[PDB]
């Protein structure tokens, strides 16, 4: 006639959705994949799958006094469609603090929920900002046609704006333009971040009007290395199939363990779009 | 029926009731720490830190016609405020023996808890004879200033007695005499019914006299040892958040695991009557 | 922590299973069962034989034979046949939105599995736990089935059987149970006239000559249909449960609980 | 549906039975579920447009 | 209340198993259940019974 059973879910309705507020915040907070790239819509829990379009085209628009260009762009053999994954973390809460937080006192706390939580937002951007073999995905600094520049000339006062002008120059080889967003490690970020380039301002600022979506940091990439994209869809995606949320696994020794679920899918429609080192 | 699973709770209200007697029942059989010290009130499920207070304390205390002496009330040593920790054990049930102890056998076989239920008072037992160091917690022989006498010249009858009259006269030396209390090692306690020639009468009844609380046997003490204590309280107590209760698990492969739960410690305010080897 | 599925599709698993099993069930086929006892049973009664008591007595009046009744009464434990399946919650979501076949292959399979291990259980007693297997009982009654590939063959073994069956006073509509590889090439068409050879032997037989792929190259068994010479206590039909979700993809066990009880083992024939 | 789940491969795992139920009877897939697509097959219906004239008004 | 709960920290566990169903990782915890007492800060202050008259009589 109390806690012990291994019953439904035991947080009642306001406790679970602090934790579903608090889950989204810190996924708000720690996802710079999310703002670089442009997400098609939630699809749902059901679509475990979706199309994967083959690769570039270099085929342009064109102008004439009637229609009779034709303009075609086909995809040739297959579709190579591809699978969602799944994220997840842990939740060890204990009986006694659930206990508490009812006849007594009552801050639940659910810091482990944001720890996970973190946790499982860092491994989704380790996923899109590097593909896992195992899985056998594609990830940004490790794609097929990455339009490779050298960097070999920061730790210079100024030498930091001829990299990524250059990296522009051979994005727009391609004839792919765009509004670029660039994407740096951190200590990478920080030395950018340095003093004036003796010839006005803090690099950044420089940076960042040139490159017009701004410029982001991650931990999570390597020591010393980044990339610039061209932001646009038409050229990568991000599937989405359900975003962050904390579910109930089950009932452990006495305790009650959550996870947390996000099923995400980068899709580069377009490996023209990416540099790198 | 049995096949839905994972139902809120299995037993009905009958057999929970017969599986509380029995652990209870097993755990007032093989305890011998709750028969020499009073219990704390039960606290509740939610508390999971007690004032763990004393260390010392003395005010002779004075009387006087008028009423005015200006004593020192005996408040407390210092605040330390440990923490509760929980003594669990397990068993299993087959799911049919529920089934069939409805229709044929009509009280339901338990044996599997009376065995957990005395492995649980093991435990707890020498939870209150010795610490762990994990949690750093204190032991009716490990604790500090515990008084220590050389007592070592047994196999003749002409002693042994000694042992426990020098035990006395040193917690009489320390300002602390009342009910005293023995327990002893079963390598002691069988040494003491000795039957040795030229008998007279047993040590063993010429102790129980001199004690007057008993002088008690417990396994889980180490082989060559033995305690002499004050049985009142303001010396000793023993928090109880919570007594002998079986919980429930979830149901695993079809089966139904349980667990015997209590919350207990030992806080010991005034480690002066204490005495070892 | 929850119960997965709502009534369409336990109704379509159930199905499956219940499909599944009667397709494979060979034994139910030869023998009767004792009624559904419920789970909660789990011990039984056992066997009655060599009841040697001619009764014969025939005198006006009565004399005072011996009373028939268990030999050494006993009981014996009912076994549980299990396999384990799992589902994806993922799977049961787009089963429920995109298309609509709630694909259950892995029951079929489970199923599929428990049906043979209950026929081989049957067929062949567990060794190591230790029981009565129709090839292993003890009073066997062993008839030589060999000499086959012969025009003249099968029949003159299940004559063989039947006369002993008979000679042992244990006679009636006889069943026969052959291995699949005599069973095919046993069709050995010209007897003499017409007729196929199976179709003589089901004629001596009137109840059947099934087949069972679980039994060995070379053996097959005859035996007398009735009850009170062969049982089948079962405790509850081949049904599925659930495990309780774990890791939130939902596991499943399909349950079956049979044991048979020889209770007259005078009705056998082997190799 | 363009795609379906594709399960992994074999399983040498058999049922058992035991007096009370504790084998676990584990068949689990390991590592992936490598989803497949579901292609089309087709051919053409060359009609002509007299034929289907004449069905209409004339030999039918 | 006198005691409250305490931290949890370096609970290195990537949780980046990333497969389709579910790996079993570590969940993060308490590195190691604790408690502590919250303290007491306060400070003492006088006032005299004339002061409070006067505030109540002649001035405010």
């Amino acid at each position: 006639p109390d806690f012990l059973g291994h019953a439904e879910n035991p947080l009642r309705e306001e406790e679970w959705a602090r934790l579903n507020e608090t889950v989204i915040q810190v996924a708000r907070r720690s996802l710079v994949g999310r703002r670089i790239l442009d997400i098609y819509g939630p699809l749902g829990a059901g679509v475990q799958t979706v199309p994967y379009d083959e690769f570039q085209g270099v085929s342009p628009g064109a102008v004439d006094i009637v229609g009779e260009q034709e303009t075609a762009m086909v995809f040739t053999d297959a579709r190579k469609f591809k699978t969602i994954p799944i994220i997840y973390k842990d939740f060890l809460l204990h009986w006694r603090d659930i206990e508490a937080a009812r006849t007594h006192n009552m801050p639940l706390d659910v810091s482990a929920a944001a720890g996970a939580a973190a946790l499982c937002a860092q491994q989704e951007d380790e996923l899109i900002f590097y593909g896992d073999a195992r899985l056998g995905y594609e990830g940004l600094m490790t794609a097929n046609g990455r339009l490779t520049v050298p960097l070999g000339d920061w730790t210079s006062p100024g030498g930091g704006f001829q990299a990524i002008v250059e990296a522009t120059r051979k994005l727009n080889e391609q004839g792919h333009f765009g509004p670029y967003a660039v994407v740096l490690s951190p200590r990478l970020y920080s030395q950018l971040h340095r003093i004036y380039e003796k010839t006005g301002v803090l690099e950044i600022e420089t940076i960042r009007q040139l490159a017009s979506d701004g410029v982001y940091q991650s931990n999570r990439l390597r020591g010393e290395s980044g990339v610039v994209v061209s932001t646009g869809r038409e050229n990568m995606d991000l599937a989405v199939s359900m975003d962050m949320v904390a579910a109930y696994l089950g009932a452990s020794r006495m305790n009650h363990p959550f996870r947390v679920l996000e099923a995400l899918l980068l899709r580069i429609k377009h490996p023209d779009a990416i540099c790198t080192l």
